């Protein structure tokens, strides 16, 4: 018959540990741009003469 | 009839060697700590989003 069994209380601590991976490498050097259009064109030349 | 032969004093020397292996390698460099408690409870972090 402990005077204290069932008003001891259960804490934690100030210790998450960041498990899941989330990286993004190949996005962080494709020198962003903003496009405020519908779609991009641009000119392909080919030969012919 | 030897004068001493029975009174001998066998002596020994300060040459204890000790042949044993008590080393304590790896928890040598834990960098221990104290803690007053029932049980560590700390948070690990999954994904999901």
């Amino acid at each position: 018959a402990k005077l204290n069994l069932a008003v001891l209380n259960n804490v934690f601590s100030e210790l998450l540990t960041q498990e899941i991976n989330r990286s993004a490498t190949f996005l962080g050097l494709l020198s962003k741009y903003p496009e405020r259009k519908s779609n991009i064109q641009w000119g392909v030349g080919m030969g012919g003469t």
